[PDB]
């Protein structure tokens, strides 16, 4: 209904964007179980946090909820992939 909504989304967006790019895997470092668990938890906080951090008609929330979930679903796709590759690489 107002920029307020778009601001909340953009805030999560910029949050995940800046946080995602802030991930610099040096060497074999942590296992995928830690990263994966961190990824899952984060998405879960967003879903529950955003589900309750909206205003206006129920249609607005539902759209944002799906659009966000879709954003993360794709956004995270290249992260876990590049990560799995990074881990499988330094094996031998």
């Amino acid at each position: 209904l107002l920029k307020a909504n778009k601001d909340l989304i953009s805030a999560g967006l910029k949050e995940f964007s800046v946080l995602l790019n802030q991930q610099v895997f040096n060497d074999p470092l942590v296992s995928e179980e830690d990263m994966v668990t961190v990824v899952e938890d984060w998405m879960n906080f967003y879903i529950n946090y955003y589900r309750q951090q909206v205003t206006g008609e129920p249609q607005e929330r539902d759209k944002a909820l799906q659009e966000l979930r879709q954003e993360l679903n794709t956004l995270a796709n290249p992260f876990l992939a590049k990560y799995r590759d990074f881990l499988k690489s330094h094996e031998l």
